[PDB]
């Protein structure tokens, strides 16, 4: 039975989820029945057709009344800031993909359930009250049919976890510290102006901006063996998309650059295929734009000094995450 | 008699109004008694001390309870989104500088008057209901004591009007069309996302973005003789500050590059001194950052072909406009 | 009769000429037999495969000894700064596409002829000695079989000329002044450093930079009727690709916005089809990236005030020009 | 006896050396007697007066014939690409500050000595044949009167060495790996074009670009205790100036975040004062623009997990290094 999905927050993640669904041929047994944002149908259709970071949408998009028509599929357009008022029950919604950035707790995201939706996937780290936190390819097996509000973790955690898992299995990680150099996002500002975070109040276009992230510690939620073993922070830089994870960790035994790279190569070819990739070419961040993988390990950058290991992975923070959202949706509805 | 002033919206314009006041030694007989924004005093103080576009504030800023202290002057900090609830009558406010971007009509901005303020200057084009629209140096003479809500026009209009006035008097403008190449502002977005304007919905950092502006037609409000003679549009480009007006017009008689430049040079040395400047050096936009003039005519760019004339003027859209706000405040309170 | 072509200077224009040739299915009866630059085959192949502005090359590129193999075609790679030493005669070169920026006169470009090449097309405005200057779609009819060194004009002139030609025929242009807001190019600098042009010595990333261009006057070379009637300058802004022509002109008779737009729509559908395009959608510069047209007229921006008319056209300064180089190559070898 | 200095290569470093000398009141007993570049005196004077990254020069610059006059000091302007032809003997030059980026070995930089100069300081890592490599504040004691060609190391090594030295002394470093997120430099490119380094061949403005750096290994040259213990690489990001060192190392014993910060605070107040600074404010990269320190340690970013420690230091890669060049100049001439 096809899963009926709606996207609440038709932004970078929300739109790129819809785009990923259509660009991959609707591989997932999913039908997008509705989207909700602040704009009218003309605005949502226009932003779907033309994108700066990802170019023009391959398919056709037209407007017909209250509907945005994508490759012949009529998708109802809503503009209501309050989730509890959205007509999810009447549309028979199975899963709400919550991508506004404003309802990341189970209490807040549960407003969709009052509206009549069966389940909700938060497109960000959730509050402590969420039923599960999922990095697809790593721990989707923990999902249960009773789960109703889950988190798909962060783009950073979806890159770090598939990177660290094979290294912990074969070498073991005693402890690790991570820095992610990350593209700016729409929570930042063009020129200095009010923000809750004093550093994010500074022009994203002009500076390297340190900001806190829980992505490294959050790997403990998806891989419990690494709980308490990873910490880190982010440096936001003036790029529109694509980010880099830079993980330094102390391994349990001595290792080499060649062994470390071999471990990740085997993982990319086997268990973690299409989630983790292995790259040996002299590439830059833009070359991974529109790459759907969660973690693009760059073997060219690996450094080893005794037990200290530095591994680096590129990730399209919009495209990889958005494709994983569709994967997690199918897993949640299939979970027993 | 010192004018008691408050800033509603302590953003790019609001903060640089306060900065300009203190950097020039409080030359204007003005005391900034309070500011209002969304943040706490610590946030407003930090953004005052450090700015990307304009560097570090020369003076001292400290926090004391609900007050921000700038060079020993205690300034009350407020955070209330509703202007009618602000305690302007209790603070004895003479003039409210409205810089939020949300109350640009006389009806909406009049909420300050109910709160107890005597007068309001909107830092943007006002609605048709405003008492006056002022480009200081051009038409402040129209101000009256009965005026309570006025507009200081736009940054673009404050640049275009002093440029076009001297040319009209000596050569005459049959008609004119204008393009302003303009730095991005906080109304724009970092990566494509909802906006009321479909072009402003596109990444400011990556594209030249056409947007409508009323600055050219608005020159008719300040100079009725030019009403109906100027039109134009804007192109937003990826710069953090400083913009350029590019005016092409048909003069009433044939002229030359040398005559055009001489007319504006004379205006800069006399009637329009310090509002309009005359530049002959081979400079770029960043060289006009922190220039307080409304219109920096660049003589090196002048082109003339018979009756057609192209003149260009640089303007710091934040710094020049913010200084003009202080000028218009004194003029408004002196009006008889 | 397949034309044997070589690219001297495998830079932005040189590489995108080859990309354009393979992406359109080698529609032109052209075979690129060799390229010349400063690097080894590994470097030229890598830059062919991955590009920031235009993304991944759709085809396959490999290296085999001194050859770069593109979709099965073996292309000799040379690294010699002196054209007279290049092996054009042994390769049977019909046309050298001169894209280094260093041999822009007939005397300098003639070094290729000494090397054994029959003809040379300079990818930029030529010196006074060049045999012809060509904007394809406008004046390729002037080419003659005895011509040996020609110029393909500038990107700007290839945008302006197809725009102004239909307007002169239907309305007449008395005179006009133009401003082109233009992406930075590799002759500019990242942070202030020596340059012959003192304004181009300033950071391209941080400022709007006025620079002289002969593109407007050069329209007289391709449309002699307009000789002496057009002048202008450029403003380089921080975008990596895609530029805008903004032409203000006095028409010979009064007109309207609707009539101006109709004239250009008819031309785009007829005589100038695929060279000039007609756009009515609310787009920004990035949306014309990888558009092969020479001039993408934006009807949404048209302004008319009496006789003064402002028309604006977008152009991909790399992609449109590079596609026109292929057209002009065929036209040159077909000339009788 | 005042040290007579000349600058060979009046670029980012060369010009900022002169600006640092004059802005700090010519504290050093140094007189800049001449500069050498590719341009004429008017071009060099203009670039001295106006800078994008560092704003306008506080002093006065005029041109008089072949001389540039800075705050009343006559400085000879030369334009000769071969050091052996420069008239250093006739000018009585004590020290040549070699800042072109083209003569970084002792053999190449020795051409200045044949030109008649007594000594040469390379403004970059030197070849292995250089007499010494100096991080001022760390190992200037090794300088000798017989030294004639030395290296002032790299901006990165001058930031890393003062950061790591106090931590090694009090805690001990078993091993360490470094990442420096670094502003782009004029060696990189605006849009993809030939470069010896295939990643630096990619647009600096659009991507995060991994590049090799010897800064980590080079700390072994200035502190033999650390030879072989540090390795790393750099990531160039789209910022015009200011960089960040991110050092992860395994300490010999367990420690805490507070202890690490205390060691560096004591070092900043004592042995390494004015070389190393201690910051506790929530700042971003631009806030350290024009900071003369070699290493601006940011205590807010420190992370510690047992023996694994991650410390971060900001450095203005132009301004800090340029000021250190003046320090090293005096130390070299004072050496016995
Ligand atoms: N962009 C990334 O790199 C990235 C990666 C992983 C996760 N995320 C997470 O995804 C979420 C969305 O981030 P984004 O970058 O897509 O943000 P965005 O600002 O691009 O998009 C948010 C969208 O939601 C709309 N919106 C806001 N409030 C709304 C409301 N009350 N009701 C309906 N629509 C509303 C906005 O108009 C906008 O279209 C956040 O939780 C973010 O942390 C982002
Ligand atoms: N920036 C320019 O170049 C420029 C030039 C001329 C005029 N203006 C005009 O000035 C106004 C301000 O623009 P800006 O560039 O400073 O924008 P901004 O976003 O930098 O500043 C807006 C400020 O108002 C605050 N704010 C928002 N809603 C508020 C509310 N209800 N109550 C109190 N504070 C509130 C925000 O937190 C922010 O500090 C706009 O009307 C704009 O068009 C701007
Ligand atoms: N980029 C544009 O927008 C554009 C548009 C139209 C025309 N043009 C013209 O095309 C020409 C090249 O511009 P570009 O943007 O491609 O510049 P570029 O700097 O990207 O490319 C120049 C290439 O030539 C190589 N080169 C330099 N000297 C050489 C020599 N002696 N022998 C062989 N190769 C050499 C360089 O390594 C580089 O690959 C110029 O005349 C320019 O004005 C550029
Ligand atoms: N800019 C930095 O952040 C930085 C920091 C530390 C070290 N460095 C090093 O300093 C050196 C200079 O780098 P930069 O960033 O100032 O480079 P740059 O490209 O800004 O400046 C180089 C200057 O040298 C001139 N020049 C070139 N060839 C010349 C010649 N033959 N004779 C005279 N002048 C010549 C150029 O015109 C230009 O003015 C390099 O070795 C670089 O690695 C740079
Ligand atoms: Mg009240
Ligand atoms: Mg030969
Ligand atoms: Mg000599």
């Amino acid at each position: 039975m096809t899963i009926r999905v709606v996207i609440n927050g038709y932004g970078r993640i929300g739109r790129n989820i819809l785009r990923a669904h259509y660009e991959n041929g609707k591989k997932h047994d999913i039908e997008i029945v509705a989207i909700n944002d602040l704009g009218d149908p003309k605005t949502n259709a226009h932003l779907t057709r033309f994108d700066t970071a990802h170019g023009k949408f391959p398919g056709t998009v037209t407007v017909d009344g209250d509907y945005m028509v994508v490759n012949g599929d009529k998708i109802r357009v809503l503009a209501n800031r309050n989730p509890a008022e959205l007509p999810w029950g009447e549309l028979g919604v199975d899963v709400v993909l919550e991508c506004t950035g404003f309802f990341t707790s189970k209490e807040k995201a549960g407003a969709h359930l009052k509206g009549g939706a069966k389940k909700v996937i938060i497109s960000a780290p959730g509050g402590k009250d969420v039923d599960a936190t999922i990095v697809f390819g790593v721990n989707q097996n923990v999902l249960k049919a009773e789960h109703t509000v889950i988190s798909n973790a962060s783009c950073t955690t979806n890159c770090l976890a598939p990177l660290v898992k094979p290294l912990h299995d074969k070498l073991g990680v005693e402890t690790g510290l991570m820095t992610t150099v990350h593209a700016y996002t729409n929570d930042q500002v063009l020129t200095d102006v009010y923000h809750e975070d004093l550093r994010r109040a500074r022009s994203a276009t002009m500076s390297m901006i340190p900001t806190k992230t829980g992505a490294a510690a959050a790997v403990g939620l998806v891989l419990p063996e690494l709980n308490g073993k990873l910490d880190g922070f982010a440096i936001r830089v003036p790029t529109i998309n694509v980010s880099l994870v830079d993980l330094s960790f102390v391994a349990k035994r001595d290792t080499t650059v060649e062994e470390v790279n071999s471990i990740l190569q085997a993982a990319a070819e086997g268990e973690l295929k299409d989630i983790l990739t292995y790259n040996t070419e002299p590439l830059v961040s833009i070359d991974f734009n529109h790459n759907p993988a969660s973690s693009n390990f760059d073997a060219t950058l690996t450094k080893v000094s005794g037990k200290l290991v530095k591994v680096s992975s590129w990730y399209d923070n919009e495209w990889g995450f958005s494709n994983r959202m569709l994967d997690t949706t199918v897993a949640l509805m299939s979970a027993k």
